[PDB]
Order: C-alpha cells, then sequence, then structure tokens
C-alpha cells in the first residue's frame, strides 16, 4: 500500500523530543503531544554521557552535536573536599570524557532538541493534554485534549509514551501502580544568576578556571553533600545538596524551597559561609527541593497488543544524578527507533518487543545501581569519615555504561532477539556485565 508509517509521541521532555528525532530521521510521520509550555525556562542543569552524545551526534548530519558544542564538559576530574573545604580526592574523568559528554540548562537542550524536530517535520502540537489510549491488532489511537476542552481523536500505528514520572499512560500497561519508596533523601538544587554572581567579589573565586576547565567541585559535610558545577566557560553555574528530608515532598520541578532550610544545613560548618557566597546568588524562587523516591523496575513497557511502549522516566526513572538517567532514556529512543527499521512496517509489535528485549535489564540495572547509592547514605557519617568519592551522588561512572554503542548491538542482535520474541524463550542481554544481571535482583521480561 505504501502509505507513511504514523508515530504518536506523548510528551516532549528529552526523550520524546528524542524518539521524534530518531523516528522522524526514519522517515516516519511524527506527531508530538505536550501538555506544557516546554519553551519556557525550568529546572536546571542536565548532564548527557557518551552513550548519549553518540547517538545525538548521528542526528542531522551531525547539526545538533554542533549547536550542544558549547556544553561540551570540559572538567577533567571531581574534585572532593572535607567540611573545611579541603582537597581530599581528585577523581581523574579522563576516561569518561574520552568522547563528548554535556551538561547544560534542561531547557536550552530542550530548545536545540525542539528546534531540530520542527526542522525536520515533526508535527509537534503544545498545550494538548493526551489521555484514554487505545489500541487492537491494526492500530492505535488517543485522545488528545486542548486546554479549551476540545477533544480529538488521533489514529496512528503506535503511540510512544514519553510522559515522564508521572506518566498517565502507564495505567494502560500495568494495572496497578507500585508505589516507590523514599529514600530519606532530597536534593536541593539550582541554577545561579550569573549576572549578580559576577560582581560579587566575595563569589570571585568561583571563576578560577573555568574558561578551561568546567568546575566539578563536591563538598562533604554531616547531612550535605553539595556539588558546584560550571559549564560553557562559566556561563552557567548549577548546584545541588542532597540531604535528608523525611518530609512528604512531591518529585516535581515547579516548587519554590525555602532558601533558608540550605543555609541552616551548611552555615554551621567552616566552609559553608564560602559555599553560600555562590549559592545565594540562586534567584530565590528558582530553590528547588526534590526528593529521591526509588522506583522498582515495572513488569514490562509493552502493551497487550504491541502498540503502546513505554520509555524514558515512564518506564525507568532514576533519581537526577550521573547524566545515565536522561542518557538511557536516550538509548530508548535510538533501539526503538533501529528496531522499527529492522523489523519494518508490517511487525510493529515485534519491533516493541524487542526493542524491550534489549533495553529492559540494561536500563533497569541502571536503575537499581541508582537505588543503591542513596541506600548507602543511610550508614554513612560524612562528618567523621574521611571524604570518598564512592559515595557521590553522581555515581556509577562505568565504561560498560557510557561506552556502549545501543544502535550497533541492536543491529547485531536484532535477528536473535526476535527469535526469543516470537518462541517467547529469554533474552539474556550482553549490553550490561554478565553477573550483574543475575546479582540484582532482575527479572527477565
Ligand atoms: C519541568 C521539568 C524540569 C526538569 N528539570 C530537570 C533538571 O534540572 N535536571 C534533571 O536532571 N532532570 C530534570 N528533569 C527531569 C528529566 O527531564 C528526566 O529525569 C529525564 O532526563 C528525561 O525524562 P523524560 O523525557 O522521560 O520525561 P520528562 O522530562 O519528565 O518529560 C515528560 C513530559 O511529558 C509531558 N506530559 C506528561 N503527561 C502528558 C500528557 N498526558 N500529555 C502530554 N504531555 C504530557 C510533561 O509536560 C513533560 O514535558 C525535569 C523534568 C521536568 C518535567
Amino acid at each position: 500500500l505504501g502509505e507513511e508509517v504514523q508515530v504518536i509521541i506523548v510528551g516532549l521532555g528529552i526523550v520524546g523530543l528524542a524518539a521524534a528525532i530518531e523516528c522522524r530521521e526514519k522517515g516516519h510521520s511524527v506527531h508530538a503531544f505536550e501538555k506544557s509550555n516546554i519553551l519556557k525556562s525550568i529546572g536546571d542543569c542536565i548532564g548527557l554521557q557518551s552513550n548519549a552524545t553518540r547517538i545525538i551526534k548521528r542526528w542531522g548530519d551531525g547539526a545538533v552535536h554542533e549547536a550542544l558544542r558549547p556544553w561540551i564538559v570540559s572538567s577533567k576530574e571531581i574534585r572532593i573536599h572535607n567540611s573545611s573545604g579541603r582537597l581530599i580526592i581528585r577523581q581523574d574523568l579522563s576516561e569518561v570524557c574520552e568522547q563528548p559528554n554535556y551538561l547544560l540548562p534542561r531547557s536550552e537542550l530542550i530548545r536545540v532538541m525542539y528546534e531540530h524536530a520542527l526542522k525536520i517535520g515533526v508535527e509537534i502540537s503544545l498545550g494538548v493534554e493526551v489521555c484514554e489510549p487505545s489500541e487492537d491488532e491494526e492500530g492505535a489511537s488517543v485522545v488528545a485534549l486542548t486546554r479549551d476542552g476540545e477533544r480529538q481523536i488521533v489514529r496512528g500505528d503506535f503511540i510512544i509514551c514519553s510522559d515522564g514520572v508521572h506518566s498517565k499512560m502507564r495505567k494502560a500497561i500495568m494495572p496497578q501502580p507500585v508505589e516507590p519508596r523514599p529514600s530519606g533523601y532530597a536534593a536541593f538544587r539550582a541554577l545561579v544568576d550569573t549576572e549578580t554572581l559576577k560582581g560579587d567579589p566575595e563569589a570571585s573565586w568561583v571563576f578560577e578556571g573555568v574558561e578551561e576547565n568546567d568546575r566539578f567541585d563536591v563538598f562533604f559535610l554531616s547531612g550535605a553533600q553539595i556539588a558546584l558545577q560550571s559549564c560553557n566557560k562559566g556561563k552557567v553555574f548549577s548546584w545541588f545538596c542532597i540531604h535528608q528530608d523525611t518530609r512528604n515532598l512531591l518529585d516535581v520541578w515547579t516548587s519554590p524551597a525555602d532558601p533558608n532550610e540550605m543555609l541552616d544545613l551548611i552555615k554551621v560548618w567552616p566552609i559553608g559561609q564560602r559555599l553560600w557566597s555562590v549559592i545565594r546568588h540562586t534567584q530565590p524562587q528558582k530553590f528547588i527541593n526534590y526528593p529521591l523516591l526509588n522506583h522498582k523496575p515495572l513488569d514490562h513497557w509493552v502493551s497487550s497488543h504491541g502498540r503502546l511502549i513505554l520509555i524514558g522516566d515512564a518506564a525507568h526513572p532514576l533519581s537526577p544524578a550521573a547524566g545515565q538517567g536522561a542518557s538511557q532514556g536516550i538509548e530508548d529512543a535510538n533501539v526503538l527507533a533501529t528496531s522499527l527499521s529492522l523489523a519494518g512496517r508490517q511487525r510493529v509489535s515485534l519491533a516493541l518487543h524487542v526493542a524491550e528485549r534489549i533495553r529492559y535489564a540494561r536500563a533497569s540495572a541502571v536503575q537499581l545501581i541508582s537505588h543503591r547509592v542513596n541506600e548507602g547514605w543511610r550508614n554513612q557519617d560524612w562528618d567523621a569519615y574521611e571524604p570518598n568519592e564512592q559515595n557521590i551522588a553522581s555515581l556509577p561512572l562505568e565504561t560498560w555504561i557510557y561506552g556502549h554503542d545501543s544502535q550497533a548491538y541492536t543491529e547485531q542482535e536484532f535477528e536473535m532477539v526476535v527469535r526469543a520474541v516470537q518462541e517467547g524463550e529469554e533474552y539474556h542481554a550482553t549490553n550490561l556485565p554478565d553477573k550483574l544481571r543475575v546479582q540484582l535482583g532482575i527479572r527477565n521480561v
């Protein structure tokens, strides 16, 4: 017959934009829907590791990577300090940053990806909340709701559910929700106002060397782990502070936290004032206190008829750390688009199920390693013990993660995964260490 493949994408965060670009560059017709005004600045910085940048580098013949070049990480080490600000450990980043990594405001990453998606012909509809997905053996559909209450049925060959950690699409796949477990920790975090930071002489130290090497400082205080970073030659500074918090906080990016809670936490220790000299230039409405919740892996990501798939934080939400949360979502988009092109238009359900088998254990392993990091904090004493790079929130920094080429793996393994899906056998993926799958309690889909 020959009609274009019709892809529906629900949610244009990082992962939905990546999926839109990957699918459109395979020639599909892509209609993406997003309920919020995503061009408005919100949040702070996102990191992307080499497993994500090697995917991004292929897009638009390298054009997106060229746009992101100012944001390539130039830190060569993490400088880890105690509560007096004395340097204890320099953790070398030369292998992690052998290939490009990015650090940049999330809103700027969104803007660059959005502009590329428009340029290549992704159809985008903002101010639309998608609900009520359905599917049968031949296609899928959703209801698109504008804010003024107009309803429209939208039909497609399959739905990519990239609607984030609070995904309402997720109830179409998993009938019952599993509530995440609070880690007992939260992260104060924000961007600093660079203009007021400049011209505060008591904060001038933070600019030292940032035009040659991005700042990447960590400080361990009793009950407080503070990271301070710069990017794009000192144009942007960001920070976070991991701390105990048992309040019933919502995991959203929209509510202003009390800056004095952060000040009280750090000002009683020797380095606190020096840290505050920079962090006090955070705009008073931009202080975020984000709870770190641990989500268990889902039983599966693909719907009964194989025409809806959860990817990104809808499927495997992690704490904002490493860059690996976002980076795993970008691998979702790449593997899914590659699977769709190897399977062909007549085998959509196969393509989605193959993508799931390739992604599931690897994504779940990154998720469970993330849990181990914040579960370790309850047994630690950051005042009594010397600072330990093993305790930093930026972990894991593992070659089997950031060195991986998800597209090449998918090409090589596609026919083997097809046989597993069609025969109903387990697929033992080798895109994570052999013993890691069994070691973490991971149950194959
Ligand atoms: C406003 C915001 C700010 C963030 N800031 C940071 C930050 O500074 N640092 C960081 O590390 N991570 C941040 N994150 C999280 C980060 O984007 C994710 O953890 C991950 O990197 C990518 O997840 P995602 O693309 O799957 O989902 P998300 O980034 O959460 O995107 C989901 C998108 O789907 C949209 N959506 C949800 N439901 C519907 C629906 N029914 N119909 C239509 N659209 C829908 C949402 O409006 C949102 O744009 C932020 C997320 C948000 C939403």
